[PDB]
């Protein structure tokens, strides 16, 4: 037999969500504003993979965090709220408008003192920590940023991560063109190539989750 | 929007099978084996599922594992083989004939010492290891036996977890079942009160999984 997953359909999609998704009041009202001032709003995390994000934190107890592709900052604030109360999470982006509403969402959530944004190219802001002696000092890292550089920070993301740390890769599905081998678009033929090279890798324990737009894991080994 | 979450055809997911599934060879063995001599094969864990309870075991460093349903040990060897050189796994089945398969792959694959099996109703062994004072000493139990009684598992596995362990519970989904509110039949409406009562239980932080027949991830909070 296989399949041997039981597939989502529109259906059992919004009944899952009726039975796990607890989005705390103040995310709800962050991408209510979101999808109102931006066009790009769909960029944004989905709130039953950020949940997951949350309860993974709390799992590891990760008190070192990277999250890369800060937008209106859905994802830092949902990994942030589970933070233990000696961590914290930096925040990575290059765009001013959407950070600015971050900031102002992490203030209203009391996480000021937990969240830190670094804002410049991630590649910079990577290279930094590293070039800085940071190697080996992260328990988390949450990759969702420009899809192009996705192997060069994955790559970056080992570096920094301790021995069992994780990273989180997100919109490794691509909305299902992954799938389609004929697809062979600049960005998908990348994923594609990336997908293969995380399976093959023999440094990281993965997995796959179909949640969100796929979110693949990671963990470095001893 | 929403649906925001990328739904899995039959193409996507024989997709997502072939970039992160990383079954060993001896576990392949067992579920043909399993497939070939046993009526009830089906009830066997998923690969995929199998495979995120290993990376589970990992993170968590669990060095104290049940596994509630043994059938022919699927789980237990998966997670098994992840345990960290100290860890142990105890696994409850009734059934002599399955078990004895179990025992046969699990010592083949070198487990002998970190597996023992607790062979009874789980209802008793569960009651032992707490009336013998094993509350807050595990890490991860996953329950997969008997549906009729896994509220009942639950309950007693949050007695019997650490402050921060974790609930692992299949079938939460029903093969979509769980979502058609006039199936009606016994085990459908027992499910369906379980999982607003999880999703409503303040004990835990939680998450649905659409992997293998849905997986649910209660952590025991402090
Ligand atoms: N070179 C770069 N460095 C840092 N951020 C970048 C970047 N290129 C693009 N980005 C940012 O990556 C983000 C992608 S979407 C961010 C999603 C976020 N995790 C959430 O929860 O909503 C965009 O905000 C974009 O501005
Ligand atoms: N009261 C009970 N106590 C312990 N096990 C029980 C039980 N009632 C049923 N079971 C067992 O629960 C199992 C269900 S299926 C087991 C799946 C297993 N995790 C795997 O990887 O394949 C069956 O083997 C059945 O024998
Ligand atoms: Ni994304
Ligand atoms: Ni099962």
């Amino acid at each position: 037999m296989s399949i041997n997953t039981t597939l989502l359909t529109p259906e059992l999609y919004q009944y899952l969500l009726q039975v796990s998704l607890r989005e705390p009041p103040l995310l709800a009202e962050l991408r209510e504003e979101t999808t109102r001032s931006f066009s790009t709003y769909a960029m944004q995390t989905a709130p039953e993979q950020a949940q997951l994000l949350a309860l993974l934190v709390k799992l590891m107890q990760a008190k070192k965090v990277i999250d890369i592709g800060t937008f209106t900052g859905y994802s830092a604030i949902a990994m942030g709220l589970a933070l233990p109360k000696d961590g914290t999470l930096i925040t990575c982006d290059v765009d001013e408008k959407s950070t600015a509403l971050a900031k102002e969402y992490w203030e209203k959530a009391g996480l000021s003192d937990k969240i830190g944004l670094r804002l410049s190219p991630a590649k910079d802001t990577l290279a930094e920590l590293i070039h800085a002696g940071q190697a080996w000092q992260y328990d988390l890292i949450y990759i969702d940023a420009d899809k192009a550089n996705t192997d060069l920070y994955y790559e970056e993301s080992l570096k920094l991560l301790r021995e069992g740390g994780l990273i989180a890769v997100d919109n490794v599905l691509r909305r299902g063109q992954v799938a389609d081998e004929e697809n062979q678009s600049e960005n998908n033929q990348l994923i594609r190539l990336f997908n293969q090279k995380v399976y093959k890798d023999e440094r990281v324990d993965m997995i796959l989750i179909p949640i969100g737009d796929g979110l693949t894991l990671a963990r470095k080994k001893s």
